[PDB]
């Protein structure tokens, strides 16, 4: 029947096997092709171009290539310098040039020919910012990799003068293996809330730095900035009790989207793992989902256009593709649910600007969901005969062990002037109470130094303790941090 | 060449190396700039740059030298004058992304050397900048540094 053909250019370096995205380019058009609701009457068929990461030259040629063999669509490469360099050739003759990663966009760039399926820096700095708030973060140290890292987080970095947000930017070495001088630096600055800006491989590769540093327990909270989040190996830390939050647009919670995930690891798990990574062997990264979600929705696109049939583009000549203005204005258009949820393009720019994310913590069973966010809606977190605790302290004749004949259990163990005023004021207010000796054998006083309490004051303080029932002065310091009665003696 | 047509600054670039040239002055800006530099790596031309371009770690491009004075070291002059004058406080206003990368040295400071510094995008159009230097005003932000064109 109808046949369209798509380019595809991957990146990679020294030789095979094939990489993720590539691997996903096929694998989207391989489901399409069986698929009966979806181009019915059409079969999708490609060209693979590999190139060198860097080579714009390599990238422009094998574009060219392409575009004489004539495809409908380049979903180019990766990185900036060649995505750019593809991008112009695929605007000059008219064809959609379909993205899966974030590249700086530059304002006075008048490129119009293509799409990007990558949540837009802009919509996943603010999300970034809305969980710190929700935190109530006031002092946080951002760590990045590599200088774009900064313009991922320019939301983040501009919040310290409109909110009450201290903060210190601080940035990894090449290699995670030398960054214990800079953690060091934290531990000794009381560091406990830090955001890490950096690839999942970085970020597992940090996180055993950070565990050899004695910095994976309760006191610290580490927000991660990478959508790969869910690709860790989380093994050697759910038991820590560190807080560890991140965002994941993998929609893995959808019963058809973990299906699709697991065939994938079948044809991909087969192949290289490793077991000094410190990531999950054969999880589908966000890279390759978005590969494999563009070839959708760029199909969602042609469907509804069966006039269109490919043509053999020459580089050398100013003549653009018929089809092209129209195909592009399609692909913009179109709304696809995919392994990474809503996709929708904005009007304006050809970037996905709005999007869904699911909110990840790890909990002591692994990581799991603790709520969503989306551009428009911010966090959607999903969160009487009672005995009282009465705390004192031995002091003669106020509270003593009782010396008896009989048996004695519990409370009847202790004897004294606060002991029998705590019996009658239990009859009196109609109550009944657990008596427990204070942990650290003291009234209660203030730190000079760090300002926190101890003794049953602190017991009172942080409600481990209902009544302190013991020869508690009243005092102006005390009076101020909890409520005392009327005095049952004056002295 | 048309600003940002890496297409053409290409062609042009393939025309010229067809005459006969020992050393492109190729184009300033980074897409055109990054698409010449990697023609002349290719065929072993020498690139002239006059502009700051962002540096990749693992490009191997060698076939290319840069007149424009290196951010990292001015980056460290700023720095360096801040300290000079004993500033304590500072704001630190610039215009595009590329102002961050260009002040990063800057911003890495308060965790070193005490300075709390708080930092401030310029609009589009510095028409449109009355109400941030407002708030600059209210904030008693007296010391400032412009990271933003001459223009
Ligand atoms: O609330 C408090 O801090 C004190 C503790 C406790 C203090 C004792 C008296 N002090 C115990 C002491 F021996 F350490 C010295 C003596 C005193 O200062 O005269 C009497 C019963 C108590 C009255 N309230």
């Amino acid at each position: 029947t109808h046949v369209l053909r798509f380019g595809g250019i991957f990146e990679y370096v020294e030789s095979g096997p094939m990489g993720a995205e590539e691997l996903a380019f096929r694998f989207a058009v391989n489901t399409i092709n069986r698929n009966r609701t979806l181009l019915p009457n059409t079969t999708l068929t490609y060209d693979t171009q590999k190139i060198n990461l860097y080579d714009s030259f390599e990238a422009s040629k094998k574009a060219c290539d392409q575009l004489s063999l004539g495809v409908a669509a380049i979903f180019g490469p990766s990185h900036s310098s060649s995505a750019n360099a593809v991008q112009s050739i695929c605007n000059a003759l008219g064809v959609p040039h379909i993205q899966t990663r974030w590249k700086h966009q530059v304002s006075d760039n008048k490129d119009s020919f293509y799409v990007s399926l990558y949540p837009d820096f802009s919509s996943l700095s603010r999300a970034i910012l809305d969980l710190v708030q929700f935190f109530k973060w006031k002092t946080v140290t951002v760590v990045y990799d590599d200088s774009t890292g900064l313009i991922r987080l320019q939301e983040l970095i501009k919040a310290p003068s409109r909110y009450n947000l201290r903060l210190k930017i601080r940035q990894l070495p090449a290699d995670t293996k030398d960054a214990k001088p800079l953690l060091k630096e934290m531990k000794r600055g009381k560091e406990f809330h830090v955001i890490f800006d950096c690839s999942h491989e970085m970020a597992a590769g940090i996180l055993k730095q950070a565990l050899a540093m004695g910095m994976m327990t309760e006191y610290y909270h580490y927000i991660f900035t990478t959508l790969d989040l869910f690709a860790l190996d989380v093994e050697p830390y759910r038991y820590s009790g560190v807080n560890m939050t991140g965002f994941r647009i993998l929609n893995t919670e959808n019963t058809q989207v973990s299906s699709i995930i697991e065939k994938w690891s079948m044809e991909r798990l087969q192949a290289p793992p490793k077991p000094d990574s410190g990531l999950l062997d054969g999880f589908m990264t966000t890279d390759a989902a978005l590969m494999y979600d563009a070839v959708h929705v760029v199909s969602v696109a042609v469907q509804q256009f069966p006039q269109m049939t490919v043509s053999s583009l020459q580089c050398n000549r100013h003549k653009p593709w018929r089809f092209g203005t129209r195909f592009m204005s399609l692909i913009k258009e179109a709304h696809w649910e995919g392994l990474t949820g809503r996709i929708t393009f904005n009007k304006t720019n050809g970037l996905r600007t709005d999007f869904d994310l699911d909110v990840i913590s790890l909990k002591e069973e692994g990581l799991e969901k603790i709520g969503t966010w989306d551009p428009a809606s911010g966090l959607n977190m999903t969160e009487s005969n009672r005995s009282l605790i009465v705390t004192t302290i031995l002091e003669e004749p106020y509270v003593l062990f009782k010396k008896s004949d009989k048996p004695l259990y519990g409370n009847d163990r202790f004897e004294g002037y606060c002991i029998d005023l705590l019996r009658e004021l239990s009859t009196i207010l109609g109550f009944t109470y657990e008596i427990r000796l204070v942990e650290d054998g003291k009234y209660g006083a203030q730190d000079d130094v760090n300002g926190q309490w101890n003794g049953m004051v602190r017991e009172l303080i942080d409600h481990k303790a209902d009544l302190a029932v013991a020869p508690l002065t009243i005092t102006y310091v005390r009076e101020k941090v909890i409520d005392f009665s009327k005095p049952f003696m004056t002295l």
